[PDB]
């Protein structure tokens, strides 16, 4: 893969999407080498943390858009794939939100445990409803879970951004770092350097533990939300909805 | 019912409370004739929205009050099938607040998707404790829920109100339109100008879609505490405490 | 017990932690001692609320320490009786927070139903990641209830504090009173002045039926993580880290 | 009570239906003071068994029958109190049926914890289709529980007796001991008998701690199901159906 | 549909599977066709009981078999949405075995809530092993339910028929007429004939509403065993062992 | 270790107690090596089935017994361990049962799929009563499911075995091979012949897949069954009963 890369250090396996000139839109076999990298994250003894860096103004837009047509199952078949390789991950998740992140990525984005944002044009957007489509990735839980009920109507109902401020509002944010969006690369770096002196001094196996027990709380529901969004998106699929909206 | 008047305008069930110089308080028979617009809103192919709208200066002061005194049971009875109602609805709901709501029917604004506020005046009041009775309507689950469990727990058992302030705290409102009171008419149109307009080139049925997903987070424990707060109430009722408290 | 006293005043029973100079460090039996007054309150049929209060400049500093070091029984085996004695508490319990709470005091702290604070210098510090621990306390459960799950993310992975900003922004600070630190006496007094006025004319049983419907809510899910925090803690205690830094 | 007597043999208290000329037919008050009975046993430290026991050759012929007619009211509030009370009962509760039990009083066997018989001329009836009436007593559980769900719904569907060899055919029955109809007060005593030796060397609280964690597998679907059938049942009720019917 | 009549007579609605040359094998078709037809009984407010007849010496021998060959979608959609169909039917539903049932037809039959048996010789036969496929029609729930957890081990893991002596031992036949297996026409009517005796006088509506609460305790592990049996087997398509059997 | 062997043959990993002079007694090291044991054949992807046998006339007698006297933290820890090897195996687990099985051995055949016996003297006992202890090993769980709930009752309460008719009479015992008890190792054999022959032809993955979706029906319930069983037992020992007992 060329639009994707990691390594590690330390504790920390860094996964880094570098294709700012197409704003790091996904097609389906980068979001599987997605969960691939996870999976490789999950499984290295030494790594603690999972960090998840963009490049460009954009943190990524979404999936990537080039009876055959059945091509739809490829394409459900990724979003599941990755979205459970999120939920199941055992290792602290953060996400360096160096711009806007849009659809299965921008769900994938409220999967993360820990959010860090370049400045305050950051937003999330979900725009199921203008694609003949209904919520995926686990955003039926994990909207609701991390900006409230009424919150979650008003924004995916009408096809509205989760912005800045209501990101704040929600401690969905933990730190803004307020730097431009021309230089993702200064703020990913600079994410990295408060990472390496918080972790200083920590029992690493006990940030493990307690994140297993945290994820206890939901992960069922999560689980369930991933089944039953691709359950019920299949009628949305055949009535062929998305498929005009897709071409556009 | 001379209270309560509907239409439907494209997608939109339009319910209107108008009875403003009683404040629109509402009896028995209006919250039966409230569960039953829901049925024939939710019943209707072509509506996808269903906003609830009031008049004058309070949305509603919640239940009118003027062994036949087992009356009670009609009370009882009428509490739970309106709030079944809401709970259950399968189309968006929407409040247009133009004033307080106190009591059931700012337990039914609770239990909306949606909520926007006429100006910071409006406020929602649950005196519970106040009239020796429990929780009801579904704010059991609704108010920590949309709230926090400390601040329900400061408003329910002192009788103190959830302000303006504490409802943007929580993004409780979706939008304040910051209009006089004197003038509910010309918000609730200007709330359907802004629905018209954000509802234009969006698929319709995602809307319903993701409602339904959305709704089964939360709905078992919904229907659960509709039944639990009418069972534990009923000990109240023996004991007679609400029907002293309740002449006054 | 001298580092703790209790009276009952009307409807409040009241728990005052009276060791300023030790920064009210509670060893294993003050613990225990804490759980019996809960106790005594509970079946006391004419209290309603169990106010804690504190005294000095903080509300506890949280754990005092100081194969016969199999001692570690008695201190798992302390903290969940406490724990499970605020978790099926049946009046309301409310906290007095006259500086910062740090520890299992701090996992109490976040158990009671409404908190007040004495300045904007109050902080909860959760250091599980510091001592070699994992959550415990219940707070697997109520940080991300009360705080949401990427704030308490970022502070129990980093050892870093929930400060009075983060606080005021969650609701989980009913009123700040803003008074010096040099006076917890003071703050004491008007908590419980303002709690006299605010429950004139009200019908306190509703406070305890309304209590127990709300309870019922995550009651289950805290029993589970008492349970669970202990059990997953063993391993820690096995491999001796915890020993190695409580020796710190 | 007249047609209830109970006496304490050491750990044994033994509950005793003495009414056979009327087949130990029960009204509502002899249904409450059952559960009050039940209550005692309970609190009682040294009793570890209840023991009901009847007399005649009938255990049991069910409720007996003579807008004040709302006395539904009453008939609903008793089912559901003794049913509460069987189903929340922590010592160990033994039935010993010396003959047919028919409607509640058999959906109170079947929350027995052992059932010993007489001979095989034992049945159980639940009648609720002839009497316009849905399940009752928590059989909506304890039925296809003990009986399985394809023979419990051939009996309710068609208000057939669940006899002799099918309570054999599933171990509804511990010991049957074939004694003749005319002599329940020889059966009784010599139930006692065996219970006296069989209790010999044992380690009473073990009893008490293992069906504590016994009910745990079904005692919340008990309590949902004692509910939802009472819910249920209203609308029979408002219909007028079971009047008629009770009228015969 | 030429395979499949039905009719109706008095409060049951009778569905015949009249293609005794074939052994009443189905193709995808027949058991879409069996669902819409549970739906119109459904629907119909005169019918109560919902009664499932064949014809001939086989109750059914199951699926009929004669990249075009994901062919499986419309063989997956159409076990899904027959089983769904069974699951959630609101009527009383009756199984008359005229002779053994295999696969999916096999299925239905443990998702009835009463069984008929001709004779001895009937046997329910699930070669999911044989197949390569893993449990389906709702039988990783019904099997253990019905039968118990170490039989349907047996049978399953060994591809092992549950014979007529395994279902009388579990209670799951109600009634065996024993005719011979050369005339389930007559055995037909003499079940049309006990049933129409065995509802006289009963309250029909009570039926369906014990039905209503029997089938709460069991209801989402059927939806959800619908759910994962579909998910879980995919891989197994996508390996293609299955194919290849169904080649056999 | 010399008390269990253990070995490989195609798809069958067998383990073999072989301790017959001490009628396979076994303790706390042999607890732990059979449950690494599982956790071998769990990982090797050529094993589908794991077959347990004994040897002699008894499967097996239970534990072996021979404040350094905190040993029943070894004790405790090592049943918890053998019983969540068992509970989450994932290769089709079989017991040859040779003779009776008392205490912890008759959990873990509670625990296992599929159950053939030697003759009908084979027995479970589970003396919790008689030893000052409650239920272990997850037969909480296990016994009810399979023996009925009554049933499990009587013999629990009253230290009474769950014999061979009653074992038939549950579906317990898939096949009595009617052998003599002095020869084990025939048996053995037959069993290992037999299997051999079911197994040819088959999918042996859809074994696996099928026993998963099995698996999930009560592996909550098992798991919790497992946790409170050791944290309710703990006062037990606290009080000092079983110490006692356990010296006899």
């Amino acid at each position: 893969n060329e639009k994707i890369s990691y390594r590690i250090e330390g504790p920390f396996f860094i996964i880094h999407l570098i294709n700012p000139d197409n704003l790091n839109a996904l097609e389906g076999e980068d979001y599987i080498y997605l969960g691939e990298l996870l999976e490789l994250a999950d499984r290295n003894r030494d790594v603690y943390f999972t960090i998840i860096q963009s490049s460009g103004r954009f943190f990524s837009s979404g999936a990537d858009f080039k009876e055959t047509s059945k091509w739809v199952s490829n394409f459900v078949a990724r979003n599941v794939y990755v979205t459970d390789a999120f939920i199941k991950h055992s290792k602290v998740l953060i996400c360096c939100l160096n711009g806007p992140a849009i659809g299965l990525s921008a769900a994938l984005v409220a999967l993360c445990d820990i959010v860090y944002s370049i400045n305050d044009k950051v937003y999330l957007l979900y725009p199921f409803a203008n694609l003949g489509l209904i919520t995926e990735g686990g955003t039926t839980v994990s909207l609701p879970l991390k900006f409230g009920t009424n919150t979650t109507y008003e924004c995916l109902m009408f096809n509205k951004p989760f912005k800045y401020d209501i990101m704040c509002e929600n401690g969905f944010i933990s730190k803004n770092f307020n730097m431009p969006s021309s230089n993702a690369e200064a703020f990913n770096a600079k994410v990295l350097e408060e990472l390496r002196e918080k972790v200083k001094g920590l029992y690493l196996p006990s940030c493990l533990g307690m994140k297993k027990l945290l994820k206890s709380n939901h992960i069922d529901a999560f689980n369930k939300a991933n089944s039953v969004e691709v359950n019920e998106s299949l009628k949305y699929w055949v009535d062929g909805e998305p498929l005009k909206r897709f071409r556009q």
